[PDB]
Parts: C-alpha cells; structure tokens; sequence
C-alpha cells in the first residue's frame, strides 16, 4: 500500500487488488497493449461481474485485453486464459459486415453497452490493469 | 490489512485513490440531491486537495458535480467539509454566473476545448463523484 503512491501520482487507481490506468489518448488495440506492457502491466482482464460493472461505470468506450484466436471466433485474455464468463453486448461478437474484428472493446453508447468485437487497427481509449496484491 | 476497510466499498463499486474511496454515480441528479446520496453512504461530494487528485478527476472524461459551493452570492467558495477554497482549477473564463443566472454549484466539465471546474445552476443535473477519506 506504500508501494501504490508512485502509481497514484501517475493517475492509476486501485480496485480489488489491481491497479488500473485509463489512457488520455486513443490508439490501436496493439499499440494500446504496448503502452500497458511498457508499464509492466497489460490490457484489462475482466475476471468477475463486479469487475465488469466497475468497467461499465466509467461510461467510456475502452479497449480491453481480450482477443480472438486467429479467425476461430474463440477468445483468449492477454494473460493466456480462455474466455469463460462473457459480457457481450447485444448481437456481438459479429465480424460486422464481413470485416475481421479480432479485438474487443467495451462499448458505451445509449441502448448499446458491453463488449464488442472491433477491427484491431481502429482507435479507442484503453484501460491497463496490473495485479498488485495476491 | 487495509482490505477489511476497502472490500465492502469495492463490493459496491467504489475504488481507491491516495487516501480515499471514490464513487461515480450511475444516475444524474441536482447538486443537492447528488450530495444527499454521498451523505447517505457515509461520504460527501469529492473534495479536490491536490493537482494529482484534479488530474485523476479530469481523466475520467466525464462531467461531474464536485463538493464545492458558493458562499451565498459572494463569489467566494467553500468545500463541503467547510474548508475554504485555496488551490483552484477553474476552466477558462470561469466562474462566471453565465448569462446573469445564479451559478452556485461546481462541476468538473468535460468538453472538447474546455476542461476544468465550472460554476453551474445547482438545480441542473449531472453525474456526481463521492469521496470518502478512509485513511489518515
Ligand atoms: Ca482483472
Ligand atoms: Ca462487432
Ligand atoms: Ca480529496
Ligand atoms: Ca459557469
């Protein structure tokens, strides 16, 4: 907890044993992830309903750390764990209009909230997560 | 350690920054009813005490009521804990009693060219941020 002060000074904040960072620029999924990795973190991994509610309450469209396995329409978190519990928004994931949508955003729009597969080269604000406590 | 203090608030969606727990509402409300919610939860509207805390507030990219209110019509300001305003982060041209109307309550405004505090009519609605200072 004394260890958290330099993170707070950089604008990270603490929820349920992880530190989180919300970007102030948008970027592609891969470059977003590169920022998080450079900070010793990764894109956010949603492990519980409470964490999804925390994510949603920022009212912000955000890249998160979930990516398709090639074109198989199966999904894996950035730490290598397989997708189990999911929070896809209505009608997602869908490879919209036949385009390859391999990366996952939390979408925040009126009538439409939750995860969406999106073209990875599109840009979004992004959320990093770093596990601190065991 | 500190988790016995924190986990019941994490369980309600609060989150921890510096010595405080913070709550972002999921409904909009008037400044006074926003405050009433924070008070009911054992907290108050957010009080900005440092540049780092202002940067934290601003990075949520969200217009939010905060715990700063005018003293009557005197154009002086006091935080909800009774402390006088010292360091400030007003957006450009604020506070201004816009168009002659009484703007006694303070929001953090998030718009494309303009960020920072704004005085606004208290009866208008915004999302709000509560703060509960939990650690000494
Ligand atoms: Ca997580
Ligand atoms: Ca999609
Ligand atoms: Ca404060
Ligand atoms: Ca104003």
């Amino acid at each position: 907890f004394d260890k958290l002060d330099p993170y707070f000074q950089q604008g990270w904040f603490h929820f349920q044993k992880s530190l989180y960072y919300i970007s102030s620029v948008k970027n592609t999924w891969h470059l977003s992830r590169e920022y998080c990795l450079q900070e010793g973190a990764d894109l956010a991994i949603i492990n519980s309903r409470a964490e999804q509610a925390f994510l949603e309450n920022f009212k912000m469209t955000l890249w998160i750390g979930l990516m398709e396995q090639r074109s198989e329409r199966t999904w894996r978190w950035v730490d290598g764990t397989p997708l189990t519990e999911s929070y896809w928004s209505l009608g997602e994931p869908n490879n919209y209009e036949g385009r390859q949508e391999q990366c996952v955003e939390q979408i925040d729009r009126e009538d439409k909230k939750g995860w969406n597969d999106l073209v990875c080269e599109f840009s979004n604000f992004y959320m990093c997560e770093k596990r601190i406590f065991p």
